[PDB]
């Protein structure tokens, strides 16, 4: 007996078993199931993921809201209802981990670099939960922001390596008017910090344009912009190929930066074409 | 979809081919059964095939893939029995419609990268001196389940620790598959069927009956408690020539962080010359 699903309405499920049943039932009636995993506290970046999912013809949008211990509820639900989303999946920690921590995903060596330097088991947690969510919902496509680019690349590796049957859709970073990448962390910045934070996106965009003049020009331009900001402690600034291997001589790449402003760690990244 | 001819053995090497065929069969109302194997098929494997066949409306997929990732040294890997002609002939005789025989390059085109890390059971018993062994098994089994997407997957109780680890895999990753354990098939004297039995010379084959004798002796001794069951098994192993015991352990049926109660599993590993044999049996304690 399938749990109740009311079409055109926000249906909220906490039991993984229930959302599994509704998703399968929906797949069998011609819906294309789109998954948008979130950690709640939704903002415009999250709504951009929702909107991208919503525009696939015959889509039903599943938004998961799960605070992963290994990696405003009513506010959030009203936004989704406002976006015309039909399923929120809101499971408990116990429901996700009924046997506690046991079998897990071990990321490849990319997980040890960049963000995996300050947080070396962060990515295992993320990939473990994403794999679980994929298996519960069995979506046709799953949506992630390019904001967390290294995470996104690790998810693409998960999907490839485990032969998962889902398309991974990366959605361009939603930005404030001055270019700052949207993030929940942005609200912790004092005005001096928030004005200085603009150096991350400014550096990366300056780098993307300088790149007609080569990889070195691109990197030196980004470094100059970051060097013009006070109180911006750069953790890394790295040019890599699109899959985060070493940057090819010329061609397509990604430039990633991370910096601490007071106690707030900020990240950004951008597409780079070399020459 | 590639060609699929019902009532005939259809052999696919490309993951995409078997995946497409499987999905199309499921969408037609057939139930897809998977029996993951490392080839060198013997009567133990045919029991799994038979169990799968008797699921009504089943189409049966047997995979044959000697998985490098669950082997320690390349030495082990090169020595593994490969008899693919006997394998396919046995599958034909059993009425299996799909054999899935992937290449190493197709399964691991990027080498080792994202893997499954099993829970702490993978470090005990067989996993003790082989710390990456069960990671290798769970990784390839996860991949096979995702490629084939079966309704049910069949594993022998012979490799009992493996079966338990697969059940954990399936629970913890929320996989939508039923795991079916099939009772150990035995030779007339009680010897558990195994691809390793071929390495026993005549003396060794004679001595090897001691494992199953010891376990069945234990299961009946167990009315007198755990110590009696254990000491019965040990006496029988000790009375056998050229049988070096590696472990003999009585655990809970889940083999887990839980004390043995009424129902347990008695597990043995022993060396005959260079050949390492395993067996295990259900044990009820104080009956
Ligand atoms: C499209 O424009 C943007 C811009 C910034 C964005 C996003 C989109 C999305 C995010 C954060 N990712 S998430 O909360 O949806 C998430 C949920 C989840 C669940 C399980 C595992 C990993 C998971 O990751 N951010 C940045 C941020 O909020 O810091």
């Amino acid at each position: 007996a399938i749990p109740a699903f009311h079409p055109g309405e926000l249906n909220v499920y906490s039991a993984p078993g229930d959302v599994a049943d509704v998703s399968r039932a929906l797949r069998l009636t011609g819906r294309r199931v789109m998954l948008v995993p979130t950690m709640g506290a939704l903002h415009e970046g999250h709504l951009a993921l929702v909107r991208a999912a919503k525009r696939v013809p015959g889509s039903v949008v599943v938004v998961s809201i799960f605070v992963n211990p290994m990696q405003t509820p009513d506010d959030d639900l009203a936004q989704l209802r406002a976006e015309g989303v039909e399923i929120a999946f809101t499971p408990t920690t116990a429901a996700m981990y009924p046997d506690g921590l046991r079998t897990t995903v071990q990321p490849g060596p990319l997980a040890a670099e960049l963000e995996g330097g300050p947080r070396p088991t962060h990515f295992a947690g993320v990939l473990t939960v994403v794999l679980k969510l994929l298996q519960i919902v069995r979506p046709d496509r799953v949506f992630f922001g390019e904001k967390d680019y290294q995470q996104l690349v690790l998810i693409r590796q998960l999907v490839a390596d485990f032969n998962l049957d889902v398309a991974v859709v990366g959605v361009p970073t939603v930005r404030e008017a001055d270019g700052l990448a949207m993030s929940s962390r942005n609200r912790y910045l004092d005005p001096a910090q928030r004005a200085a934070a603009v150096a991350l996106s400014a550096a990366l965009t300056a780098a993307a344009h300088a790149a007609t003049a080569g990889a070195q020009a691109a990197l030196d331009a980004a470094r100059a912009v970051l060097d013009a900001a006070p109180g911006v402690a750069v953790d890394y600034l790295e040019l890599r190929d699109i899959g985060l291997g070493p940057m090819p001589l010329n061609g397509s790449g990604r430039l990633l930066v991370a910096a601490r402003l007071g106690t707030t760690r900020l990240l950004d990244n951008i597409a780079i074409e070399i020459g």
